[PDB]
């Protein structure tokens, strides 16, 4: 869930990276 | 992770929509 | 998910809550 | 741009709050 | 920005399409 | 909005770089 919020704040998908579980 | 940040940009809770798990 | 996505908007980890699983 | 970021960690249009400017 | 949201979880500059002023 | 999503992509406001415009 963390992990994920980070992503997400990063542009998800945009980011280039998979998506964390946590 | 990435149907899930769809889901969000599209409303989240307030969508109308279930959200998804991935 | 829907749980999830309330913690994000009350803003993720500057909430001091575990982030929820649903 | 750095509200703007914010609101997307945030949920974006999930967040219930309408996108800001910077 | 609701639709530049929508955007990112469509893959941002990946998403083979323009983005987004909204 | 490209180099905003790269920008975003970086860490955004925790890059420690300004936003970009595009
Ligand atoms: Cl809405
Ligand atoms: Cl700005």
């Amino acid at each position: 869930g963390d992990a994920y919020a980070q992503w997400l704040a990063d542009g998800g998908p945009s980011s280039g990276r998979p998506p964390p579980s946590g």
